[PDB]
DNA sequence: GTCGG
DNA sequence: GCTGATGCGC
DNA sequence: CCGACCGCGCATCAGC
């Protein structure tokens, strides 16, 4: 919050690009320059001061001065005035709306909260799931509800197999006080990279958390992705808790490390990340890292044992998970 | 929009 | 039906 | 300059 003003602007310019430009470049270039001035120790002075930081240039500094002169930016108070930027930004807020369905909802007079609940018929089920919860999802979760959560999933999950593993990454795993969803690894002996020998691992999971009424809906579900909705359970007239946007990811025990990194996050922690590991020569998913053949064609998955490992390869001395949050 | 070569 | 591209999201 | 910008699972569609 000490250069708030500026990241939040920095944001909103990142969002405009994204959702009604649809220019994902600039949308990363504004993200990664409020990420690098978000992490800055100082109470930037001039937009010279912040063209120091690598990721803000001629463009972002100008923008700097200005808003740091009059206090706010006049191409942002522009974009605010426009009815279809703004009915755009607006829709994209519904999961599963992303800014081609937004500008082709605004085109077809479907520009509000309450167009859309009168056109649920015009929207697939995933956007109905996230306008059914559109409130609830723009809540927080305050890191004593994600204890809560962890507990019940846990526990859950070791009721079907006491094999499995679900552990719980994005945020809360880098230590935030709150969380804007649940994250959760999944590991099982049976799935590895050498052979799924069980069906319906995560198939089974879910089922069983929908069964103690944990999950609630689902956006999308797959062998290893599960998309969905749930909420923990309240005691007798206490008013009910907001639903929650819940993610379980299956992933090859044999290749837990790159999982949980990958999960643990930030996005874009992983995309500095990523990005680095192509310069110093190496390729990161979620399941491994493998160097860059002398065409640049991935090679054979590289020994991980930790999460260490990977940082080692590309040469980063390592970083706990809480202090990922870029 | 920013960056490295 | 399958394959490939696209949207959307993590 | 100028092109590279992380990598991928699921849902939906087009074309066959
Ligand atoms: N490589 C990669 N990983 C990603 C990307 N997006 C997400 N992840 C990974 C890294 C992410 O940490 C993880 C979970 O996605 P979120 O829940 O969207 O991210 P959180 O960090 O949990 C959060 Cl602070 Cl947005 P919140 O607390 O409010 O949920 O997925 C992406 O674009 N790329
Ligand atoms: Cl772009
Ligand atoms: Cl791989
Ligand atoms: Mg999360």
């Amino acid at each position: 919050t000490l250069n708030g003003g500026i990241t939040d602007m920095l944001t909103e310019l990142a969002n405009f690009e994204k959702n009604v430009s649809q220019a994902i470049h600039k949308y990363n270039a504004y993200r990664k320059a409020a990420s690098v001035i978000a992490k800055y120790p100082h109470k930037i002075k001039s937009g010279a001061e912040a063209k120091k930081l690598p990721g803000v240039g001629t463009k972002i500094a100008e923008k700097i001065d200005e808003f740091l002169a009059t206090g706010k930016l006049r191409k942002l108070e522009k974009i605010r005035q426009d009815d279809t930027s703004s009915s755009i930004n607006f829709l994209t807020r519904v999961s599963g709306i992303g800014p081609s369905a937004a500008r082709k909802f605004v085109d077809e007079g479907i520009k509000t909260l309450e167009d859309l609940r009168k056109n649920e018929d015009k929207l697939n089920h995933h956007q109905r799931i996230g306008l059914k919860y559109f409130g609830d999802f723009e809540k927080r979760i305050p890191r004593e509800e994600m204890l809560q959560m962890q507990d019940i999933v846990l526990n859950e999950v070791k009721k079907v197999d006491s094999e499995y593993i679900a552990t719980v990454c994005g945020s809360f795993r880098r230590g935030a006080e709150s969380s804007g969803d649940m994250d959760v690894l999944l590991t099982h002996p049976s799935f590895t990279s050498e052979s799924t020998k069980q069906p319906k691992l995560l198939h089974q999971v879910v089922e069983q958390l929908q069964k103690v009424h944990f999950i609630t809906d689902t956006l999308s579900k797959g062998e290893t992705k599960f998309m969905g909705v749930c909420q923990l359970p309240s005691k007798n007239d206490e008013k009910e808790y907001p639903h929650r946007r819940i993610d379980i990811r299956l992933i090859p025990k044999d290749q837990y490390y790159c999982g949980v990194l990958y999960f643990t996050g930030s996005d874009i922690f992983n995309k500095n990340m990523r990005a680095h590991a192509l310069e110093k020569g190496f390729t990161i998913n979620e399941y491994t890292i493998r160097p860059l053949g002398v065409t640049g064609v991935a090679g054979e998955p590289l020994p991980v044992d930790s999460e260490k490992d990977i940082f080692d390869y590309i040469q980063w001395k390592y970083r706990e998970p809480k202090d990922r949050s870029e």
